[PDB]
């Protein structure tokens, strides 16, 4: 079906083959300091390593000063790059930042504002040549047409994209879920989850622990696995290729079953 | 959708505002005993009563002789039927077994040989005027057409149904999950579940715990929690009414997640 792999550094990703986890890595701050504390990482490296075994294929690492999250993150990529052998997503929408991340080794960027935050994000991506995300996402609420309106505001993202000169082959996109939308907006983006496809690109859906959930099943966050599983699940019959999901192991085995009986 | 409710004795289930959890009593057997020793019925309504807790809207109560199947299962539906406010299932295809059952307080039949082992049985449900699960079963696995032939072999359960007199109201599909069918088989069923909808009757869909999970995830019984949730999400999306688990607290809430995004 796609034609085209991943490549991303010294790694590649199929599309065809299977669904493609994204695990979120947790970055609990050390917070009496602001850079690479001994447990800050080592606490971080032993999550990676961890969704390593878990199944996962890419670890994602998430009004604050640029600088820090240069000094929070710059070491953090450094470690799990050099340790754990699986590539690795940045989880900025700022291109001072994008930079450095990459340098420090990052692989594929994960961006919430969908080149529209700092448009300088989608030129880095064109220089270093690295996958990006783009996600919907906007500052008011106000849809005469949910999907009509994401699938518009994800177009806008991909002219920045490709004017600054990003290639199709490397362009994915996330419907954004749990932002700036109610969560019957929530719902009925994931009810019409499909027409993403028409646009011709990786859908990456994004719903582990996510509010909306709870408000659907009114259970709070840590006892939301099931949640995340239907959305994981109908995510994907519906034909998206990552999702990205903190349960590693569970989601994992949602996938791989899904995976076999859509026959993908 | 559906403009008729489940009528059934003393309650009533309602097809379109939720998918319906049927919650699978196992049978674990007091072999020093044949009947209601107290340890073994006990044991039934403790874990019946459970369910009642979880979600789950309706229980199913699982070369042997008949008299012992009655013996065995006579003075257990009798104890949950007059402890626990809930509908009732029984899981025979005998006639002489079915009848006692509903005698004792049992509430809707559930046959793994649909009308075909022992047609007496279909006759029954038209006396005691209840419903009947059909499900899709045969003594070889050669299909031309696996759709097509278990969509052919329903149909000639039906008949017999219908002929002894069943109202097509109280009929409902199962397509027999494991039953028949090579585990690639069961995948291509569970593909294409939504063709037993032209059908134009409730489709049950029976897959907790089964062995194509463990096939296609790899990993035994007690670990297949995960296989069932896609299992049940898939089933749904396309259009099933009641699923039969063993996990009603997990798949429960991936029922009420599913049926809030598909907008059921
Ligand atoms: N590409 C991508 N990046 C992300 C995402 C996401 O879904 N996709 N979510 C993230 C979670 C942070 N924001 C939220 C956290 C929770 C919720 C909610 O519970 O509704 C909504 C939004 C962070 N980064
Ligand atoms: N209506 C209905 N009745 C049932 C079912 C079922 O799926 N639907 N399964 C039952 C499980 C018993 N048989 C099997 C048990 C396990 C497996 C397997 O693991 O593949 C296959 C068949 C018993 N009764």
């Amino acid at each position: 079906k796609w034609d085209y792999d991943l490549r991303c550094g010294e790694y590649t990703l199929n599309l065809n083959e299977k669904t493609l986890i994204m695990g979120i890595l947790n970055v609990t701050p050390d917070s009496f300091s602001d850079g690479g504390s001994y447990n800050e990482v080592d606490a971080a490296v032993r999550h990676a390593k961890e969704m390593r075994d878990e199944g996962a294929h890419i670890i994602d690492i998430g009004k604050v000063s640029v600088e820090e999250e240069i000094k929070r993150v710059v070491p953090m990529i450094q470690a799990v790059s050099k340790e754990v052998k699986l590539p690795i997503s940045i989880d900025t929408y700022k291109a001072e930042v994008a930079k450095q991340a990459i340098e420090a080794g990052a692989h594929i960027i994960n961006d919430i504002w969908g080149a529209k935050a700092e448009p300088k994000i989608a030129e880095v991506a064109a220089h270093y040549d690295v996958p990006i995300i783009l996600m919907h996402n906007r500052d008011n609420m106000n849809y005469r047409n949910l999907m009509a309106d994401m699938i518009a505001d994800l177009y806008d993202s991909i002219k920045i994209a490709k004017d600054a000169g990003v290639r199709d082959e490397n362009i994915i996109l996330d419907p954004g879920i749990g932002f700036a939308k109610t969560p019957e907006q929530n719902l009925e983006a994931m009810r019409n989850l499909e027409q993403l496809n028409v646009l011709g690109y990786p859908v990456l859906l994004g719903t582990s622990r996510k509010s909306f959930i709870g408000h659907v099943l009114d259970l709070p966050v840590e006892e939301r696995l099931e949640g995340t599983g239907a959305t994981v699940c109908l995510g994907i019959e519906k034909g998206c290729e990552f999702v990205r999901v903190h349960d590693v192991k569970e989601m994992s085995r949602m996938a791989k079953m899904m995976d076999a009986m859509i026959g993908k």
